[PDB]
């Protein structure tokens, strides 16, 4: 029963945040918790702000959860999104590589292609695909951006430094790290492919389904599998790059209001979860896709007491991330 300062990244998320706040007021008693909205330019800024006691919560892709746990931020995950359905919640998802039908190349022929990424340091759009191509990348592999810029003949990697690596923002000038960059995120990375700027988009299994309603439109796309073959977008379970942890809401390790955060989100998913309301929806919005939370999420699950980021992500994934900034071949 106090205020939770939610960190909204840019204009769109801010708008949804304002709606979230108002609708919650109309249904949460006077002794219930409330939402306040803080607008930031990026997720990176949100991490700082929470650590500096300027905000209290923000949902992050598991890839960014690692950087949020690192000093001097020291944030911890408190609430996780789950996908699939309520009967059988999936606390993970599939990273896939989407391409257009008959484009003519396999996984082993990516050098020279144009790639569309959700964002720098993110699970599906960066960490996984780059981790798999790592050794096939040219040297030096430090900084990593360098190698990626030289592997592909241009790409869109939101949040990257366009000054230092201009090839990385070739498909999306500036490399905007928010929805203001139309090619940002899952659906942004997909549009980058659909519009014809890129040859491959690294997103999740639900992305194409979230964007193309007709099975006939989806039939014009395919998935690149690790065995250098292609498969239909609905056969992602046999044709994906990896399984990664679900997105999660992070908070301060000290005086982080984890109790209020859970109390709020739990009431939120009950009143405005999937199919629960005509006035407001927590997992969709006329203002855009994946705002504040993923459209593909069906609810939340409280993370076990005082769990750290390494434990949440898993040693295998943590290990994958570490090598990404070091590794040999
Ligand atoms: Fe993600």
């Amino acid at each position: 029963d106090k205020t939770v300062r939610w960190c909204a990244v840019s204009e769109h998320e801010a708008t949804k945040c304002q709606s979230f706040r108002d609708h919650m007021k109309s249904v949460i008693p006077s002794d219930g918790p409330s939402v306040a909205c803080v607008k930031k330019a990026s997720e990176l800024d949100c991490i700082r702000a929470i650590a500096a006691n300027e905000a209290d919560a923000v949902t992050l892709d598991a890839g960014l959860v690692y950087d949020a746990y690192l000093a001097p931020n020291n944030l911890k995950p408190v609430v996780a999104e789950f996908y699939g359905s309520k009967e059988d919640p999936q606390t993970f998802y599939y990273a896939v590589a989407v391409v257009k039908k008959d484009s003519g190349f396999q996984m082993n022929q990516l050098r020279g292609k144009k790639s569309c990424h959700t964002g720098l340091g993110r699970s599906a759009g960066w960490n996984i695909p780059i981790g798999l191509l790592y050794c096939d990348l040219p040297e030096p592999r430090k900084p990593l951006e360098k190698a990626v810029a030289n592997f592909f003949s241009g790409s869109c990697a939101p949040c990257a430094d366009g000054t230092d690596f201009p090839q990385l923002c070739q498909l999306c000038p500036g490399c905007g790290c928010s929805t203001l960059n139309q090619y940002f995120g899952y659906s942004g990375a997909f549009k980058c492919l659909k519009d014809g700027a890129g040859d491959v988009a690294f997103v999740k299994h639900s992305t194409i389904f979230e964007n193309l309603a007709n099975k006939a439109d989806r039939d014009q796309y395919e998935l690149l599998c690790l065995d250098n073959t292609r498969k239909p977008v609905d056969e992602y379970k046999d044709c994906h790059l990896a399984q990664v942890p679900s997105h999660t809401v992070v908070a301060r390790s000290m005086g982080g209001k984890e109790d209020l955060i859970w109390e709020l989100l739990n009431q939120a998913q009950e009143h405005f979860g999937k199919d629960k309301s005509k006035e407001f929806q927590l997992f969709s919005s006329p203002h855009g896709k994946d705002l504040l939370f993923k459209d593909s999420a069906h609810g939340f699950l409280k993370v076990p007491p005082r769990m750290d980021a390494k434990m949440y992500l898993g040693y295998e994934y943590v290990t994958a991330i570490r090598n990404l900034r070091e590794g040999t071949c």
